[PDB]
């Protein structure tokens, strides 16, 4: 869990601009999170590049969770392995907003995060799931009481999201 150059924003939530991919290489963290959804089909975004980044390992023992557990509910998670990338990756689906999906299950999304002691995370629901990232990290910050480390991989956003929780 050596996390690098991050800004603490509460006693228990840091942020970096960095590709989640990338950190994960660096730190060996003991769990990371995915943005999953329900199939935990990692077609494209921080999916994708974690799967990718596991050489497909990830999508074929996602497959087959699914098939002998079914789906996720959205808001929920469940923990399969980190492969090169973790001790152990947890796939939380939040909200996707832009397939009208309620905005209200980013706080389950989050409380999933509370029975790891440390994770490595992306911001739930921001990008094309469409929740307003702004929000995310709130949301974050009021739910989460483990320690999250939040790799945002834009410098824009990154700095749009300090600036309002320092405001
Ligand atoms: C050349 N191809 C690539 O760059 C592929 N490639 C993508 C990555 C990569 C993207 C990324 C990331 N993006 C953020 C984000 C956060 C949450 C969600 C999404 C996106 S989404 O995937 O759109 C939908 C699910 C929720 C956005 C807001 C900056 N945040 C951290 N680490 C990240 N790593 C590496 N590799």
């Amino acid at each position: 869990n050596s996390f690098s150059g991050y800004l603490k924003l509460t006693d228990n939530v840091y942020i970096k601009n960095a590709d989640i991919v990338e950190e994960a290489k660096k730190v060996k963290p003991t769990v990371v999170v995915n943005a999953a959804n329900v199939y935990l089909k990692h077609g494209g975004g921080v999916a994708g590049a974690l799967n990718k980044a596991t050489n497909n390992a990830m999508q074929v023992e996602s497959d087959d969770y699914i098939a002998t557990n079914g789906p996720l509910k959205v808001g929920g998670s469940c923990v399969l392995s980190g492969h090169n990338l973790a001790k152990h990756c947890l796939h939380v689906v939040g909200p996707n907003v832009n397939k009208g999906e309620d905005i209200q299950l980013l706080k389950s999304a989050y409380e999933n995060f509370n029975q790891h002691e440390v994770l490595l995370a992306p911001l739930l629901s921001a990008g094309i799931f469409g929740a307003d990232p702004i929000h995310s990290l709130r949301v974050c910050v009021d739910t989460v009481r483990t320690n999250v480390y939040l790799a945002v991989f834009d410098k824009n956003l990154y700095d749009k999201l300090v600036s309002s929780f320092l405001e």
